[PDB]
């Protein structure tokens, strides 16, 4: 599974619609498993993961030490496994977090990228990974 996390990031990186991405464990150590280098999501720490998976009412989470704003949250639902946010700083950009059996996939679009494209791209990656048991 470790190599595959990097393959997912590589695939995202080739697409000019996205600005940032990371895959972070949520089961055990909560370390960053793969990330686009030298951007915000590479800095996600365990204390940022726990509120996302625990607090039903999370609204202004810190992600890589910057605030984001939650506008839909079905992250812990087994059928949807996705949350939608906006950055809480300029330029306002769309974010989707999708949940596999063991990891969170964070994806940020450029400001011009549609909500649909970020959602479908992030969630489809999670759908594929879930089929492997990860």
């Amino acid at each position: 599974a470790m190599a595959e996390w990097h393959k997912i990031i590589e695939d995202i990186s080739k697409n000019n619609k996205f600005e940032d991405a990371a895959i972070v464990d949520y089961k055990t150590t909560k370390n960053v498993l793969a990330a686009i280098p030298n951007r915000t999501f590479a800095k996600i720490n365990p204390g940022e993961v726990i509120p996302l998976i625990t607090n039903h009412n999370i609204l202004k989470p810190l992600i890589g030490q910057k605030f984001c704003i939650v506008y839909t949250n079905s992250l812990m639902d087994e059928n949807t496994y996705a949350m939608e946010l906006l950055t809480g700083y300029a330029p306002v950009s769309p974010i989707v977090i999708a949940r596999t059996h063991t990891a969170l996939i964070f994806l940020m679009g450029k400001p011009t990228t549609s909500r649909r494209d970020v959602y479908r791209t992030c969630r489809d990656h999670a759908t594929r990974v879930r089929a492997t048991g990860n």
